[PDB]
DNA sequence: AAGGGTCCTAGGACCC
DNA sequence: AAGGGTCCTAGGACCC
């Protein structure tokens, strides 16, 4: 049970879009803006200090020359991010989503597969392609260190295919794990990619500085874990299992404490079609009265479009104002929009924000 | 979409499964007990008023000449539990389980095709098996009446099955949809089917002398009810819809609402292999120690058997003790005893009743 | 109540 | 934070 992996992550997505429609901000350092903040930005302005979810009014400071994009609205993004999920299902079926811009492909199969082709003669000429983590030095009689070289042609493959197919840059990580190959996506940050080889795992992740850092490890866990002292990873590592699972759980303790040994075992999910389908809004407290219904009537005006062209239909809806939210099936007949809007203003009354959310779909 | 539901309802499901293996009982008054109570019991204690869920104190008072067996073993129940589903999957695939003893099965597609096999020589030959609600005329020239008669010529026929290959008796009931199949099944309530046909089921539900009768409206729902002053199906029937909302919610209401009027669209949802298997243990106080360990190593013990012996593993544990729980998943080097006790000591120590519960198979 | 099962809600963590 | 997504917990209703 030797895996695979790779972790694709593209660079800074919503400026590539917004680059590709319009090439004219191919050139000058492009903000993308939601609201007061923009979330992402090309990597010119990363070199003049524009940061991610950084203030407008601090991002245009430090680059008073920046050109805004608005975001908002999520429909071409959204679009983009399946079609880079789909280019690598042709590769392997198996592709787990990470938000709009990260994808897990298990290569395990395709690399086996592309072995059983060769002979002992290309054996000796399996090259890397991108960067070896630390610069480790290749072990052509290493079974691991082959497949995982071939893993790294593949993501290479991959990431020829998204330029050539799709015009976008990402990188990849080629690893044994989710946990690792998301680590060493990440290296060589721009339009690059890298391989982890077994050895140099307890380098990876020692290099880390916090176990905030560790993918698994959110906000509570990272506080909670820095209530007991721990903070490195080494700390972690260290740390007593016996009072872990007791702060924690028995579940959360040994599952971290695995990821902190760059252990991991859980599996490459195919994500397929989405769960669910939403669209929100926030303001300056803008709604206070009817309006809301207005509101709710634009929510739910666009999601009925992207529901349907699914072509599955969803079985039960979320109105939500920490949030709070409270939910109900939908009629039949109404499956197949008036009805709809009392449907979300008898959810409403029973209760800054307006998202409507369509899940339970079949 | 003119349905043909049948629920199958079985007689005293458990008295019937201790009266066939020991056939000595067969004559006298039997009472399957659990603790303190008579959950079941064959109809010659329901002659002498031994009562479901009733006293043994109470029960043996009546009937003095009760034959007590213990019932808080459900392993033999349980198994000819899914025997009389496979049974019915044979007719048509798509069965329902509510409990142990009842089923729906959907008859739609298997009385159209044996329909089609027919010509009109033989369709007025189409007789009744068992009894039509209310008396009610046929009129062979009624397509939905012809439907549901061939649906009780079905629903005789796995009566008889059940009989002749396990040795059952229980009650049918045909009908166009699930509600009043499940209401008219008992009509004729000893080893007896009832069908029921169109123009009578205002009759059936209007029978019926509390809303907390109609399958669908349990306590909580009953008790709301009675504090808007409905009380009758009909108090229902003629409510306003518009506060009913308010009060229960839009999805309470119309679904509710529809049911007092005996309109029912849900699905015959097919069951399958069950979703948890759990094990239960009541006691006074026994265990406030760590002879709960112990408890938790029985309930454990024969869980064991019964997830590994179905063929699909749990990936989720739950402890219960209103009841309180908690839970978690399971490793993997686990998922292939003395592990998991102390997994489910951590889970208890976080925290009258001792129950396991596995779930999230696959 | 007994012993045993459904599915649904709200909210909770996490990810981008 | 923005806008948008995962899956998991605990408890809640319901059924026999
Ligand atoms: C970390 C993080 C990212 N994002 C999303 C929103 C932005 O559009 C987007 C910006 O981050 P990225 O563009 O993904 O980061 P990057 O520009 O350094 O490139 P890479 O992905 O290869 O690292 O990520 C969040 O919404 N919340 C978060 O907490
Ligand atoms: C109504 C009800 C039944 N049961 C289960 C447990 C008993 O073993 C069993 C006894 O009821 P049944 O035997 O099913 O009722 P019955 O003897 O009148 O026959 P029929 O099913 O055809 O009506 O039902 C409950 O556990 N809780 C309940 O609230
Ligand atoms: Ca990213
Ligand atoms: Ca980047
Ligand atoms: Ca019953
Ligand atoms: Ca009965």
């Amino acid at each position: 049970s030797s895996r695979v992996i790779v972790h694709v992550d593209l660079d800074c997505f919503y400026a590539q879009v917004e680059m590709i429609s319009n090439p004219e901000l191919k050139d000058k350092p492009l903000g993308v803006q939601q609201k007061y903040l923009v979330v992402t930005c090309n990597y010119e302005a990363a070199k003049l200090g524009v940061k991610k979810l950084m203030n407008v009014r601090d991002a245009k400071e430090k680059c008073p020359q920046l050109v805004l994009v608005n975001g908002e609205d999520l429909t071409r993004y959204r679009e983009m991010s399946y079609k880079v999920t789909e280019l690598l299902e042709e590769f392997s079926p198996v592709v787990e989503r990470l938000g709009f811009d990260e994808n897990f492909v298990d290569l395990t199969e395709m690399v086996e597969k592309r072995l059983q082709q060769l002979q002992s003669d290309e054996l000796s000429a399996v090259t890397v392609s991108g960067h070896v983590y630390n610069n480790q030095s290749i072990n052509l009689l290493d079974v691991l260190h082959i497949r995982l070289l071939v893993g790294s042609q593949i993501a290479a493959e991959m990431r020829e295919a998204m330029y050539n197919q799709l015009g976008l840059t990402g990188c990849a990580g080629v690893a044994s794990n989710k946990l690792l190959a998301k680590l060493v996506s990440g290296v060589f940050k721009p339009n690059q990619q890298t391989v982890l080889l077994p050895e140099s795992c307890q380098h990876l992740i020692h290099s880390l500085n916090h176990i905030k850092e560790i993918p698994g490890i959110g906000y509570k866990t990272a506080k909670c874990l820095e209530a007991l002292g721990i903070n490195s990873v080494r700390d972690l590592q260290t740390f007593s299992p016996k009072i872990l699972e007791k702060e924690l759980g028995i579940s959360v303790a040994q599952r971290i404490q695995k990821l902190s040994f760059g252990e991991d075992n859980s599996p490459v999910i195919l994500s397929g079609p989405p769960q669910s389908f939403s669209e929100e809004d926030s303001f300056k407290k803008c709604s206070s009265e009817v309006e809301a219904k207005n509101k709710i009537e634009e929510l739910l005006a666009s999601l009925l479009n992207r529901v349907c062209q699914d072509g599955r239909k969803p079985h039960t809806v979320r109105l939500i104002i920490g949030r709070e939210s409270r939910q109900c099936p939908i009629p039949s007949h109404v499956i197949q929009m008036t009805p709809m809007v009392d449907i979300l203003m008898k959810l409403f009354r029973n209760m800054t924000l307006l998202s409507v959310c369509f899940c339970n779909l079949k």
